[PDB]
Formats: structure tokens, sequence, C-alpha cells
């Protein structure tokens, strides 16, 4: 089998791949999402499966509060000196003339860890990565911001030396890089080949406009020499491609010195028949967020170059390397019959906790315990799975037992904050339990049912919910009995859980869909879930 | 003398009066601002000093990442078997559908402290208040959310009784009371009077259409009677009453049967000459916030009435009791001489600690680590104090060896995290250190000395800053010897940093003045201050 | 010489060309600056100059009360039977679902007139062009506007007959040819070439993902294919091209049969030093509107290629012909001498009548007499001229006795009824006769001189402006005696005047500087012009 991209579906940006001996890994951005920074592991670059995330706790990541899209921004993974090194950043503020933020260190003998106490490195700049010069000396790069209003703020790359004995950067922030005229020049990577130091980096933005470029210098403090026929990676010019976005790269050599580069990148819905193609920015929406694809590298004169053009291509060349296959890390009906949370299952924020839920409370469910809204940065009762396929079939059954508007606990179709859809089991003063649906839509709330809530007779303990996405259009449907769904009349739009729909200065992410339990009455209301279905067509 | 409104000046809002024996306090909201919850105390009603924060360490109030006008609202504080009882509120979504929150008791036997370890009690909405019935028992009120979108959603007010035997809310709420057409039926305070109860109410929202009512019912679960001449307070018809946005209301009784009534109001700057004075709405900005005023009841046939009119008076007739004023509880230029930061600082949102400064390390000065940047819902190095007139200069003086423009220290003028100035020393490739200045207008940031940048001599060590606030503009200064300042020439709106002007769902703090020191870079670059003067003019 | 485009600098959009014998000509869109199409003339396709209006009257063109940038979309001029035939189109609605607007028809046999009473022919969409058959029948194809709020707007390109005899079309409109995946497919222009119907569009709208794309048939009915290395012009993919927004473009043979290719295009500003290269909408503004170029074409295979490539070249080969240079029409200083306003000055909407000014009642001296203010889309007594380089200085005089701030009379920049700035000479209750300084920024009116007015001595019978325009700033000054000027300190923006900038759905225009009187009162007070300067830097 050859490479299919994306090889990492859904939202998994910013990818640092690496190799260790035999293995492969790659760590994608987590943002939001808890336990932080995804980690996928290959041994042929076609084949991947998800498994781990070092930042597990709250003494790795403490992100209640943390604004949508803000949290861990795009890792760095490496391995030197018998261990892996993660730089990870917790963003703050994401939107306005600052981006207050702080870059971390965590090592690891395993991928699985521990993972050694985090050392704060600094907050000049995000996109932190950690260069293991062949001197045996180690380097932070990162870019650099400037805040000032009348300045682009990419400011370039700043290089620092990392003492590991004082577990701190030594000397001042210099700049060595100062990016092409495309700018935005952030994910900056450097690497020791043809005895030279060649840097890497993600320019244009994160958005249509992206790319990536290398540059080169025979020392590590530059002037670095940009490649003559920049961008190494972009779509930018090529509105049909497949793979859209492409940048945000990582370098990896094979065992037997084979290129190939890992990068993010986005594949929009179709836009509606006959509009304008070169209008991406109005009508291409990526509900799978930016994920992750590889493409080949070959060299030329010392610069490298991507197979098959640069603006990459879905089907790449596997290395020659034997093919292996992954179990699957999760099953299409998950029973809640284990006592661990699935791995592809992630919370908003803090770690799931018996305040949250509880899988030993009532053995063969996940109990629910209601907390905050949908619309809370803080305390949200809600678990929840990446959207992977354009096409699937998802769902659940819960048992819940409202007394007021208050409490509601159903299935969730969400991106962040203020957008976001709910089926669910709620009640009402004049028809009690009522199955109700609420949308948010860049903060506009919305309930189409209002007036036609489904009643939910007392005889009836457990409701089905059913979310059909199928493209640009997802349906809620509900049952009584497991057999029979009747489908709410109304088609919501999928191209609104998306990247490119979403207000505010974070859009990094992608949609989920999950499962939630809401009491703001206090009561921490149980609901107990049987199942959660993903069905991919 | 009389009572001479407001009594608490500047941001006060939410006040919650008592009487202990022969002392009077009042709980005032403090929203982000930390420590949380402010004390008053007086003897007379006529003269007031601040004296207590409770909520003072993040085991009582943990508001890192909290929105801007979320944490404390508004608080409750009641004396009784031998303590006080402070009911307190923390406020984590502030906009959109629902109002998610949590209320708090802790209890004291001396104002100062120690409070005891939080009990938390609900979440049902906000303006919990407790009520000791005279037969021993307890009761919360609060106002109910219905997040419904079709809805208002002031649901009315809630009862439980409390357990003091179980420290938990007893049986399931009960809505006592819908409140009138005015509606945003909050603030809700019960009274035992006249052999039945009295429930009060803040009605019409914080705004120009703010008011208080009564009402009243034999027992505790009502039916209430609402007062006949509804509104008890408000100035919502009278344009130009000294005090506006009268309500949210507290009624206290004096050792002798006098009764007084606390609320706030907010007093505007006048607006243009010639502008329509019906237009509070549009024209009329309160620099100032909230502020604490205090009427005087009579009663009449069993309701109480606002003497001199609903409107509330500047001038009210003191209570019959010895008068008592207190010494000042700061100085006008504090030399940070003393080892506590003065009682009239605040910080933002997390305690004051050595990560953000530090009165030790430098005696004589208060040193502060550059930390997050002024839209930073997380960790500034940034304490102020509030604008308590209209016409007043504050300045400091500030020894800072920036590097880069990553780091700046100096004066602020601060309302809200996009809604501020800065006047600071930082630095520039071509000038070195200089003053500069920053503004934030509702998210949009400026720089309006841009190429007009002051170079600071290498010689001059220590930069004086003032800023003069005359009601509708302000001014900032500098002097590089502490005599002769040169104003910037710009004006600035003081009007801007007011409820009434900026954006957002939480709109309920006020202006403060405050010094700061920000390193993105992350390198701590210490500021050293020598004084802070505040001088009302 | 060669040609260095762009041969028509500043607002000079959608040009039409064609040549009659020995003579070209280049009409382009005026939306609602009157007189209506301008039309350029060249005898070598380097040297031009402006030559006429056709649209003169309220009987060929009544724009009072149009939306900014409605009026005169582009034109259409060809040649053919001893005539010109102009295919002019007055828009009415420039946002939403509709588009409303009139095609007419006017004949000529001579470029300057006397032109014939419009016939009115359709409003299926704009972009109407007339097509002469070789068989003797002529036909209209315009595009089609579909108002679905679903669909796409640009339905394709619609053709029918025009009966000459019947001055109307006859039939029904047939859509021939619905574009690229590229779409806003517009601006249709039929050619008669290798024995087959060659169409050639616009695409992609007229920003920076314009384009121009060519496509042939058997019969004029189609179907036709589409040129295999589309589009023929774009500078989509250059963001460092000098010439952006290329398309809307028209064909031309010359009389040696070489072939040229007129079009618009924009020449941002720079963006400030740093800014990303690929945000050209975020950051690229067009003072001078959409401007005229010409490409060179050479053909292989039976499809046109641009020389030198699809994104356009400043620097083109001229044609196999001999060079005449033109003489100017306009002087650097017009004194105002001649009883004719220069053919470089236009009035918004409706005509130059001695309801607006004259230039006889105080010989030597433009009087304005003044009427409605700066936000009108009715009566101005404005007069401009197109911002034709990014540097120039320009400036007038005026004398004028306000009694109120009802009053002002001065210099003007424009772009819109909202976006603009004024110097003028005004009254305040306190200061008397003053200069003040009001701007128009997507509809937010500001004063930046409040307080700060200048008395104007009661001794100063003339007040001189000038404006100096460089690049991304412009500053206005002021002087008392003509030789003394004194600059406001301020620094406005010339990137706010400009297509990108400004709001709604017409953005179509450019750039003007100019002179008004205005008296809300309703007195109709003069205000005497001495002199109307423009210089470049060139």
């Amino acid at each position: 089998m050859n490479i299919q991209n994306p090889v990492l579906k859904g939202f998994n940006p910013d990818p640092s791949i690496v190799r260790a001996g035999d293995d492969y890994y790659i760590a994608t951005s987590t943002f939001e999402w808890f336990p932080g920074v995804q980690i996928h592991h290959s041994k042929d670059l076609v084949h991947w499966h998800l498994v781990a995330h070092p930042l597990s706790t709250t003494e790795f990541l403490d992100m209640k509060g943390n604004p949508d899209s803000g949290g861990i921004w795009a890792p760095d993974l490496s391995y030197a000196d018998g261990k892996f090194w993660l730089i990870y950043t917790d963003v703050k503020v994401v939107d306005g003339m600052w981006k207050d933020c702080h870059n971390y260190l965590t090592t690891a003998e395993d991928i699985k860890g521990p993972w050694s106490k985090p050392i704060l490195l600094n907050g000049a700049g995000f996109d932190a990565s950690l260069f293991h010069d062949p001197s045996g000396k180690k380097y932070l790069v990162n870019m650099y911001w400037d805040q000032r209003v009348y300045h682009h703020n990419f400011y370039g790359i700043a290089l620092q030396e990392y003492s590991v004995a004082e577990e701190k950067l030594i000397g001042k922030p210099e700049i060595i890089y100062k990016g092409t005229d495309i700018a935005y020049t952030e994910g900056p990577h450097l690497y020791y080949i043809n005895d030279m130091y060649y840097l890497m980096t993600a320019e244009g933005g994160t958005t249509y406009q992206h790319s990536e470029t290398i540059a080169r210098s025979k020392t590590i403090h530059g002037p670095y020499e940009i490649q003559p026929d920049y961008p190494l990676l972009s779509a930018w010019k090529e509105v049909h491609n497949p793979l859209q976005k492409c940048g945000h790269a990582s370098l990896v050599e094979t065992q037997n010195g084979q290129w190939y580069l890992a990068h993010l990148t986005g594949r929009p819905l179709p836009a509606p028949a006959g509009f304008p193609s070169r209008e991406r920015e109005q009508h291409a929406f990526c509900p799978l967020g930016r994920e992750t694809a590889i493409q080949k590298i070959e060299w030329q004169d010392g610069w490298p170059v991507v197979v098959g053009g640069q603006q990459g291509s879905l089907e790449v060349e596997a290395p020659d390397l034997p093919q292996q296959e992954w179990a699957p890390t999760y099953e299409e009906r998950d029973d809640f019959d284990k006592d661990t949370l699935n791995i592809n299952f992630q919370t908003l924020r803090i770690p799931f906790s018996e305040h949250l839920g509880s899988l030993t409370a009532r053995p063969g469910f996940l109990r629910l315990y209601g907390r905050e809204s949908l619309q809370s940065k803080f305390t949200q009762a809600h678990i929840a799975r990446r959207w992977q396929s354009f096409n699937f079939d998802a769902g659940t059954s819960v048992e819940f037992s409202p007394n007021s508007f208050q409490q509601m606990a159903g299935l969730t179709c969400y991106y962040n904050t203020e957008n976001w859809s709910s089926i669910h089991v709620t009640w009402n003063e004049e028809k009690g339990r009522i199955i109700d649906l609420v949308t948010a839509d860049n903060g506009t709330f919305s309930m189409p049912l209002a007036g036609a809530e489904i009643p939910i007779p007392d005889e009836v303990k457990t409701v089905h919910f059913k979310v059909s996405v199928r493209g640009r259009i997802y349906q809620y449907a509900y049952s009584f009995d497991g057999e029979t769904f009747h489908t709410l009349p109304i088609e919501l739009p999928s191209w609104k859980l998306s990247d490119d729909y979403v207000r505010g200065g974070g859009f990094f992410t992608g949609a989920f869909v999950g499962i939630n339990a809401i009491d703001i009455t206090g009561t921490a209301l149980p609901a107990d879930f049987d199942y959660f279905t993903y069905k991919e067509l």
C-alpha cells in the first residue's frame, strides 16, 4: 500500500514527525482538548495508530479558562540521548496585539511515559522547537512576536542555546532569519544535513495561503540562503488540489536514507455548484479541520523538492520498509464495558475525573454528572471524539431524569463554546421530560424545535440519539426503542462546524461528536450512557 | 453631618449592608479584581472606611482565566448566631444563553477573618442571599436562570432552606416570586418585619432602567403582594437626577429603629452641550462604575418609601447616632515603605505573590517582575486602584532596562483586557530605551506616538509618569527629573473607560489606575517603582 | 517607443478597443461621473488622448439618484457599416440579490457625435456587447443575471439577434456559454476569426482574482470549447506583478495583422514593510482605480497567447505603425479663461449647467453656486478630475463669503458620497470665516481641526488650497497670499480613497481631486475659483 493522504484524519494539525530507530511518531496539536499532544505511531509511514497523549495532568497543562483555540499549539517531538524531548506551548491569548504563551520542555524514555516535570523555557513566541546539534549542545528556535501595531507580528525566527545542566535558555534571543515576502514566518525547525544547517519554516498563515520554505547556512547563526524555487510546499495556486492549506511541515529521514515531509492540510467540503473556484476563503469549509499528510522528498543541488509538485499529492510512494498494520484503537460500538475511557475521546480543557463522570459507578455505562454549560471554558461534563470522515453515523443512548430546563443531557456536534449543536433530554413545565435541540452559531443561540419539543413517555427509560453526517448536511434522530429512529425536521450545516466558518482569532481545531450532561442547578444529576457508536460510511 | 452620596465612591456595586451591634458593614462586588469582596465599615452611615477582603486565597476564589466582569458578582453579608455569613458567587460565563456560576458560603467571627472553608451551595442563578428566619431556620434566595432563547432569562426568585446540620440546601428550588413587568428580577433579599415577610428585588437591569421593588407575604413561600407604588427606588424617569441606575439595594434597621437603604448608582459624566437629555444610553458614561449610596426610609401602611422620592437623593439625613470619622486607608503619595501592599490596590484575578512582585527585594520600592500582557486573563504583574473622583492626578516612577519591544513597564488606566491605555518604558531598535503609549478601545489597539517615541537618555535611570484625569478627558505626562513634566500631546477619552462604553456581556466594574510590567520574552525583567501617587482635585 | 502600461491612467476601467481604419479608440466605464463613457484615441497604441464622452445630456443618461458605482458600467464600442455603435448600461441597483440595469444602443458617424437617440435593448444583465456577423446580421451578447440566493449570480452569456430595421432584439435570450469554474463570467465579446466564433469573457471578478478566458465554436450558438491553457490573462498567481486585477479585455487586429489585447488593471500602493505578500485583499489599495493596459497577442494552434505571460507586462512591443504623440488635453494650471469646462473634469451624475456654476458670470473664474452636500446623490456643485499618478500636487483658490456653517467651499479628494476629504472656507459663530476640514471614511464623518479652525482675516479675499499626494499619504495646505503655504498637520490616507477600501457593493471608480460649493441654506452662495492646478511627478 502507498501512503494515502491524509494519514491522520480529522483534527490533527502541526505534525512533528520523528524517527527513533525503526519507530516513527507524529505529534499533533490539541489546543483546548485534553489530554494534550496527540502522538501517533508507525513503522512504515503508511499505517498509523494513536498511542499517547503526554500532557495528561494539570501539572503539565492547566487550561481552565483558556480561549477557544488557545492551549496547545504546534508541538515539537525529537529523539536524542536515549529519550524523547517534547516542546509544547500553552497559549493564553489568541487575538489582538499580543499572543501571550509559554513554551515548556518535557522528556521521556518511552512515548507512553512517564514524562518529566515540565521546564518553562520562554514566551517570546510560539512554535518552539528543539535542535540537537552534532556538537552535543541543544538549541531552541521559536518565532519571535512583535506586538507593535504598525508592524507584521511575525518578526522572524529566534535562536538560543538551551543548557541541559542549568535547565534554561542561556544568553539572549538572536534573530537568525526574517522569512520571505510570504511572511507569517513560523514553525521553525533546524536540521543538520550535507554538513550544513537547514532552517525550514511555515509561511503565509494556516489558511489557503499556507506554505513551507527551506533555507540553509554553513553555521547555525546564518545568514540563511532561501531556496531558489520557494515555496517547497503550497497548494495556494491550485484551487482544485485535493490537499489545501499545505504547510507547517517537518522532515524525516528513514533508516535507508529516504526523505519524507509531514505537513498539515485541509480538505474542504465541495462548495455549491457554480460558485467561483478561487473563492476558497468564502466557500471552502473544512469540518475535519487540519489533518496530517506526508509527501515524499527528493534532493537536487542540496535543496529538497516535493515529489509530484509543491501542491502536495494524495497518493505518495511508500518507503522501502516492511509494512505493519495496527489493531483498531476503537470499536464501532463502544459499550463502555472497560474502566478506561477510549483514547479517541477527549475532554475540554481539564482532565476526565470523577467530578465529570464515572465508568465504575454503574459498570457497562458511562455515567456523566451534569456540570456547566456548552458555553463554559471551565468545567464541562462532556466527552467527544473527532469527525474523521465526511460521511458517518454516530450515536448514543441516555438515561436521564431532569426536573428542570436547567438540566439536559445528550449528543453533541461541537467546534467551540459558541459553535455547536445539541440534541438532548431535558424538561418542560407543560410536557415534562422532552427531547429538544439547541444550536450555537458564532454566538447566536437558536432553538428550532421551540413549541414542537418531543415528549418522552414516563415508561421510556432510555432515549437513543443518532447523528447522520453526509458532507455539507447533518441531521439528528432519536428513538424510544433502539430500532425505529425519527429524524428531526432540520438540516444542519456541517460547514458551520469548521475552521473556515468560526469567528475569532482562534480557528485551529475541527468538528467533534460527543456526549454531555449539564445541570445548572448544581445537583450533578447523573446521565447514564450505555454506548457510543461511530461508523464511517 | 449628613450622608453625602455616594458613600462608597468608584467601583463599589451591589451593596449588601448589615448591622452587627453598633457596627455597620457594606460588602460590594469585585468581579475579576483580587482579593474578592470589598468590605467597608461605619458606625454612623456617614463615614466609611475600607477594612477587609475575605476572599484572599485561591482556596476561596480561583479566577485565573475568568472572563472580564465574571468572578465575584453581588455578595450577601449577614450577621447571626455570633458570626458573619458571606454568600458569594463566582461567575464563569457572562454572555449568551447561560450564566454559569457557583454560590458559596463562608463564615467568620471577625470581619477580618479567619473565614471558614467555603461551602458550595448551588448554581441555579446568581444573587444568592442568606436569610436568618426568627425560627432559627436559614433560607437561601437566588434568581433562577432560564436559558431558553425565546424567554426572558430571569425566571424569578427561588427559595430553599439551608441546612446548617448538613451544609446543603434542602429539597428542591421553589419559585416564590416572578417579579413585576419591569423584569430582570434579581438581587433578592428577605426580611422579617411587621410579623411578616418582605422580599425585596432589583429590577430593570443595572442600566439607566434599574430599579428596586418590595413585596410582602404572611408566609415565607408567598404569594407575595407587590407594593402599590412600585418601584421603591428608580431614577429612570429623571434624566437629570445626580444619582442614576438606582437599584440593587439592601435594607438596614439601626439600633434604635431607623431604616436606611443601601443601593448602587452610576454618576455619568456630563454629555456634550446640547445633546438630547433622554439619550443616556448613548451619551451618559460612568468611568467611576457603579458606586454605593444610602437613602433614608420611612414606612406608610406597612410599605417602605424612599425619603425625598424614588429617584434617590445626594444628601440624606444621617441617623441619630454619634458620629465617628476614620483615618484614611491610603496616603496621597505611597512611598512603598510598608511591608504589605495598600488595601486600595488590587490585582487581576490571582493573588499578589513573589511571582508578580516584591516589597522586600529592594526595600523602599515595589519591584514588579514582567509577566503577561494587558490582554491576558491569566498572569498580569499589574496592581491598580479605583478611580474615585472625576478629577485627579496619579503617578509613579519606574526604573526599567528593557532590551526588546517585548518588555514594557509603566502607568496604566484600565477597565478590562481590551479597554485600557498604557504609558511605559520600552525599547526600540533605532532609539534604544523609549517612552511609548498604547491604547486598547473595544479590542482595537493603537499606538499614537508611533514614530515620535521619546528617547530616554542612558543617564536617566528613573522615569516619572503622571496621568491627569479631568472629567471627560485625560492626559499622560512624563518627567526625567520628577519636577518638570512634559504632556504627551493626545487627549484620551475618560468616557471610554466606563461601564457604558465597553462591549461584551460584562460591563460591571469601573476604571482603575495602576502600574505594571510586561515581559513577553519570559525573562521576568524587574521594574522598580519608587512611589504611587493618587491625588483627588 | 514601446507601449508603457497602463496606457490610460487613473479611473479608466472596462476598456473596449476598436479599430476604424487607421484610428484606434478605447471606451471606458464612467459609473456615476458625467458625461458618460470616456473615449480615448490613438493611431499607434502607444500615445493616447481623451477625445469624447458621447453620453452628454440627460436624454442619453439620467443618473440623478443613482447609487455610488451605479450608472455607466462596461461600454462596448464597435465600428461597422460606416458608423460607430455604442452599447451602454445604466445600472440602478448595485448590491443585493438583483442588479437592475438597462442596456442601450447609440450610433454616430464621428466619435464626437452627433449620437443617435438611444434605443433601449434589454436588462437581462450588464456587459452588453454588439457583434457584427459577416452575414450582415447583428447580435447582442450580455451576461445573464440569476437572482436566486442559493446560486452564483452569473448564469452565463446570453445571445440574441438585434434587428436594425425593427430597433429591437428579436426572438428570446439563448444561453450559449456558462463559463469556467473561475466563474463571475461577464464581459462577453464575440470575434469571427479562423472562420469560426470566438467568445472571450472576463472571469473571477474585478478583484485580484480577475482573469480573461477565450472559447471557440463553429457556430455562434455553441457549444464553445474553452482554451486549453485558460485563463488567457490573469495576475492572480503573481502577487508582485506590477499589473494586478488583469481582466475585462477586448481584442483588436491592426491594419498589418498584428493582435493586441486591451484590459483593465489595478496598481496597488506598496503595503507597509514586512506585510504578507499574498494578502493583497487586506493590504493592497488602488487609489487610481482600474486603469487600462494593452498586451500583445500571438496565435498558436488557433488560440491567442499573451506575449510575456498571462500575468500581463508593463512594457509591450509597439505595433509596426508610425507614431504620433498628442497635444496635452489640459494644462498644469487652468486659469478658467475658456468658456467650457476642460474635458478632464466631470460632474457627479448630472450635467454641468448654470444651476451648478458658470464660466461667464465672472470671466476668468469658475463660479460655483452652493448646492447640496458631499453626501448627496442628486445635485452637487462639484467638478473633479481623476488622480492619474501616485505623486502629484493639485490646487485652487477661492473667494467665498459664508455667513453660516451651512455654507462651505473648497478643494476635495473624493471617491464616493461617504469616502472623501474636504478643505474649505466656511463660518463659525465666534471666529467668523474659517478654514476647516471634514473627512468621510465609509460613512464615519470626522472633523480633525475642531477647535483649531484657521480664522480667515477679513482683509483676505482669496484663499489658496493645495493637496500634495505622495503615495500612501496626502496632505492639505492653505495660503492667504499664494506664496507662503501652511500645511495642516494631519497625514491623510490615500489608500482609503480606493476601490479596495470602500464598503458596499459598488467599488468601481477611483480617487478624484476637485472643487465644490455647498449651501444647505438654499441661497446658492457663489464661490469663485480662479484656477485649478494639477502637476504629476512622472
